[PDB]
């Protein structure tokens, strides 16, 4: 294709041995026979480079999880070719001119004894360097039972060892239980990806440090994460659209000194954004936030199973600003847990110091803009409501209504 | 190129029956040629996954409209190719090394029955998915009947089907009376573009959901607009360099919930942006607003009809939120009308329960920082100027003076 | 490798009589003998569309600096290729299964004479339009004397002439003195890019215009800049992780009506972000800023040379807007300078008109969240700390605590 050995051609590789095997039939066990053509050439820690793997348009099933196991590898498509399964499996598709998703189409057909389609790990050292996926597609095909379970247990992309400047652009994911995992990320890029109909769209467990989520389009399942991080430092979530219908659009538990701008959410369910278990010194800005009721007749009697005193925003931990965000909340009264209740747009639910300021809340019902749990210290509350919409369970709330 | 039939070069294409047409000669007949060949081998529901056009650096003419009606094409350059036509059509090119836009350049030559280069329609269902269009040059290469006019009846791209999950990213645009046009947007993201020294940059019409406009440089013609959007729904545009010299720089109509946050604005005439048409719970910040006048004799005299009390920021609808904006205005007092009026900054034409909360203005004259019409309700204005620079004919509005 | 004379792979070009210099031995001498045929080929002003020149992964010295002098050239590899050189440098290696960067890896190195990889110059009009630098690596290879130093005198990419329209998008820059430089930038776009372990990350000298500074991570040396920009008017910096160890992570020398929204800030010294020399009107907002102290033994005795009466911001000009930031300053008694002093979070310097307004600081010691300068006139301190945190030498300065 090009006259370097690095640059693979998905469709182009045949496996000695295996003729039979097609990207087509099985996708995986010919990127497998490709990284094991890697290590063959370059078997030095000064020789490794690494290379691009190139998914022309198609449909390719994948059976056999690809392991990536070295640095600076590439897998490139020329498109997301995200589809809607989620509405195809619920209306009359009689006379549709297409019944799934395409571009660059993994089709993910794992077993269970594994599970991810993608699973980045090394044993061993360094930190996995500088891997690339971009500009293709990953389907689970269908959810178990059926269409709206949100369950498959298929995963994307697993990244299961520590890591450093991972480069997730351009991808579309599509009816996986897990889209993306990234365990350990350090200076990671989740930038300009399509990830919905996903059970859980981006999950950064563990650790992580200085890392981008940008410029994304997310959805996810009602048991399920739309983005959630676990003891990251320095996370900046900007640009993002994130929609329904996660159990929260944006879940953090232990981060620190992380910032949420510049992001628009829209949610079905209370606890649209969670910052749980000691968050402390995060940035909650200039986003906005829609709280309303599912309008798609499969899911409108979906729950997350929280209520609406459990806060469009439940903030656990010390010192974070929340400040300049819209609250747009659109709930008929009927669908309000508890009845009669006056739903909650922020809790703060415990800490220190934490501040509420020049925050603008729209209700359809009298809602409580602010709830400060009794455990709450230090908290102010400045330009975000009437005094009528700021309770202080705590005695030592500093309220500057607006005026 | 690749071992695929779904990887097209139009510079290897040969069109059987009219075998001197290159993509040179009519570029729009080799991929309408290409979308043949795609829509024959990809012939049920199940097996359209669609293909890549790749478009080589070249100068290529369009004589044909491309008509996109398949799911998951991808169109494909190496580069945006953008060149200053306006500074080129009116100075002294004396010795200049080169005269016109490149890249991966399309001069767009429809005809004015249809002058649109690349129109994405399709009669029937679901909705056309996953479209992308990327990294190549747009080019209208005349306006009329001279150089400054921003008129010759053509467009780049027009989407005028209902869409899901489209992409435009890296794209060039230049001299176009329309850069991009997308009908009933869903999940479309238009991301790292450049569109500029069009009549009209990107016209989201009709209705949408979810979109992302990010990581912009535009700049239209007096008579057209830069980003405009009908009846949206959670549209988020972020990241975007706004400059001149569209008769606005973001105009709604009609849109909810909606987000404009971390973007620069530049503009020589009143209204840059406009929130028309009953907007409701949008929110307007952290971004920076310079108010300048026309430095390029060509167009000095150049206008879009409106006076400085028309606002740099007009809204008319319910629940906006206008916070931490900075808005430098700089327009000799000879220029400004009318005849020694105040320019108004911000303008609350209308509406119940806008918010107007820690805006900084500078003037080089006497302004009104905050006008509120006689007609709006519950309006709110916060810390965005001394008592002198707030004027609200309103009698219920809330104002604390910047101290 | 497609059917255009325009698109090379530096693996396929041979250099006529010069079988020897290959991509690997001389990746310079093979892109500078491309530009002489490009140049034969596109030999007036009106047929000079420009050209791809694609870099496959792998391992490439670059001998020989690279005049780029033609528009619309387009250079790509496939992988950004980043490597921690300054952790392999620094900690035991053994067993490690990587030892340098990859990708489209380009080792820089070049003769002292000629130090800048690529140099983007011509002599002549008009301005150089639509070069993009995409995707692959430049490596500096080793700091002298040691890895510690941030000293080799090499550049990555040196534009040196006025330009429009310059892309430089998912590169990664290690090792260098300074990554890149851009003199005279109008509409550059720099996105998405890994800029980390150089002494200078990003250099916007001279003066700009209508720029944007995107979704990047950067990294820099105690002596070096992160970001700089000189004179620059309506630069858009958004979406941006800056972390240790430049001397400053944003400075700015006077620039005006510019814009640093949605960014997180983390350093080690004093004087993370510099308004210098009269920057007017412009926007720091919605930024998450975190000053520290060095964990990474090696640098742990290093400093920028400045003290902690400096400030995080430290801004000399007229009307900026310092609103809804959060500051989380660490710093050990033991390691402020001078020892026992009340380290200053925002520090104006000078000038006329400055607002800050709803900022909240996190301490480990007691500070002045703001130090308006004697010589400061009609500043505004609103809600960003309380009385006894906020201190104003001016005796203009209007201050509302934090209730
Ligand atoms: O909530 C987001 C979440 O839901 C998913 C599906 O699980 O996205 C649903 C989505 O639309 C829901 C909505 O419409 C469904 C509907 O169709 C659409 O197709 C139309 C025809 O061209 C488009 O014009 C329209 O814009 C599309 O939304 O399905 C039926 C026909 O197939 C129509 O009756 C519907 O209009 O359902 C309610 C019904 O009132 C509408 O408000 C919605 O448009 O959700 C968003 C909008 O809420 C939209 O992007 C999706 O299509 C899943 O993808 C997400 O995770
Ligand atoms: O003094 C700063 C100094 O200490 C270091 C670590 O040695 O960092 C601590 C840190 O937090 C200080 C902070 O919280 C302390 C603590 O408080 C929890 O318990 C309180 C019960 O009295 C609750 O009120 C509070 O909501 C809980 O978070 O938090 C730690 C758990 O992470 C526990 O070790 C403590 O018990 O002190 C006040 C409360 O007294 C809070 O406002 C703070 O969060 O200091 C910085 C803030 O300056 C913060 O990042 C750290 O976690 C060291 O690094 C510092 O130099
Ligand atoms: O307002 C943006 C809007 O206008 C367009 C043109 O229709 O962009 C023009 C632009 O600059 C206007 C400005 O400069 C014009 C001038 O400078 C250009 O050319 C020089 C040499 O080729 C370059 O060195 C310089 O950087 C260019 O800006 O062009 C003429 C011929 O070269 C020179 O006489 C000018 O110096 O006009 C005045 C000076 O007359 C300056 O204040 C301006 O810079 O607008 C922005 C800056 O305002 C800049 O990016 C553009 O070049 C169109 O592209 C936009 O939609
Ligand atoms: O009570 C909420 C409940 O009603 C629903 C629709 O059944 O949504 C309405 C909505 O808006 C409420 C809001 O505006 C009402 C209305 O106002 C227009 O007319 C007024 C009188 O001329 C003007 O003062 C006002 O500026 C105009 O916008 O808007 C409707 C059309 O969109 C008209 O039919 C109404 O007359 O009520 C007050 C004004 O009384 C405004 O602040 C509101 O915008 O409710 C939500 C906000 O809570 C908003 O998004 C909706 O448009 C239903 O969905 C809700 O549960
Ligand atoms: O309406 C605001 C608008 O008016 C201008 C003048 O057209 O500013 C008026 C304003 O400032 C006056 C002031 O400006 C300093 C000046 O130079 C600074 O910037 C240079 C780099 O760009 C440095 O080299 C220099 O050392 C700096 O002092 O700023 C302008 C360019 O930005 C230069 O033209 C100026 O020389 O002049 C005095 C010095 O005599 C300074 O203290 C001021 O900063 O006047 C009021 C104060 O009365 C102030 O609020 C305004 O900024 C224009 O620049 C503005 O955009
Ligand atoms: O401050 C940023 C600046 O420093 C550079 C190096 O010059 O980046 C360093 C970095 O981490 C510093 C930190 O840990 C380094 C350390 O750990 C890494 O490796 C572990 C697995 O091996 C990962 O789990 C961990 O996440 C990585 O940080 O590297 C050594 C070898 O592994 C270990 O001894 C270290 O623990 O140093 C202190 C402790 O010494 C920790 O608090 C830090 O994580 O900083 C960035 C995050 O901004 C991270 O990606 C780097 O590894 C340079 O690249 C930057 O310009
Ligand atoms: O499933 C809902 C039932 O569970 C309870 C707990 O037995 O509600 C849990 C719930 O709301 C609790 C709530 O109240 C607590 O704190 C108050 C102030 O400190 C105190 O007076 C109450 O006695 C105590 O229960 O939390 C907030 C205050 O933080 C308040 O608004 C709530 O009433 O926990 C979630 C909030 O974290 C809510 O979604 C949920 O209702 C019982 O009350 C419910 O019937």
């Amino acid at each position: 294709p090009l006259n370097s050995p690095n640059v693979y051609d998905v469709t182009a590789w045949r496996i000695k041995g295996q003729p039979k095997v097609t990207a087509e039939s099985d996708i995986g066990a010919v990127i497998n026979d490709i990284i094991a053509d890697i290590k063959k050439r370059q078997s030095t820690p000064e020789t490794r480079p690494g290379a691009v793997v190139i998914i022309p348009p198609g449909d390719y099933d994948l059976h056999t999880q690809v392991v990536v196991d070295v640095d600076y590898l590439t897998i490139a498509g020329f498109g997301h070719g995200f589809f809607s399964r989620s509405i195809k499996d619920n209306v009359d598709t009689t006379g549709w001119l297409n019944l799934q998703p395409g571009g660059s189409h993994i089709r993910v057909l794992t077993p269970p004894t594994s599970p991810q389609a993608f699973l980045v790990r090394r044993d061993g050292s360094p930190r996995l360097s500088g891997i690339v996926f971009k500009d293709f597609c990953l389907d689970g095909v269908s959810f178990v039972p059926d269409g709206n379970s949100y369950k498959n247990g298929k995963t994307g992309i697993d990244v299961a060892s520590d890591n450093d400047s991972i480069h997730i652009t351009g991808m579309g994911f599509v009816y996986l239980e897990h889209a993306l995992i990234v365990r350990g990320a350090d200076a990671l890029r989740v930038h300009d990806n399509m990830v919905a109909e996903c059970g859980n769209c981006v999950e950064l467990t563990g650790a992580g440090q200085a890392t981008i989520v940008s410029d994304n389009l997310m959805g996810a399942g009602p048991e399920g994460v739309t983005l959630l991080a676990e003891n990251h430092e320095g996370l900046l979530v900007t640009g993002n659209n994130f929609f329904p219908r996660g159990r929260s659009l944006l879940e953090f538990t232990g981060c620190n000194r992380c910032s949420v701008t510049s992001n628009r959410f829209q949610g079905f369910y209370p606890g649209m954004m969670r910052l749980l278990n000691g968050c402390k010194e995060n940035l909650i800005t200039s986003n906005h936030f829609r709280r309303g009721t599912e309008g798609f007749p499969p899911f409108i009697d979906r729950t997350n199973g929280l209520d609406d005193l459990y806060g469009v925003i439940h903030a656990m931990g010390d010192n974070n600003l929340i400040s300049n965000n819209l609250f747009a909340y659109d709930v008929p009264p009927g669908k309000i847990a508890p009845a009669g209740a006056q739903p909650t747009i922020m809790l703060i639910a415990g800490g220190d110091g934490n501040v509420i300021a020049t925050n603008h809340v729209i209700s359809n019902v009298d809602t409580q803009h602010v709830v400060l749990d009794g455990s709450a210290t230090r908290s102010k509350v400045l330009d975000s409501g009437a005094a009528s919409t700021i309770t202080s369970y705590s005695p030592d709330t500093a309220i500057r209504p607006t005026p």
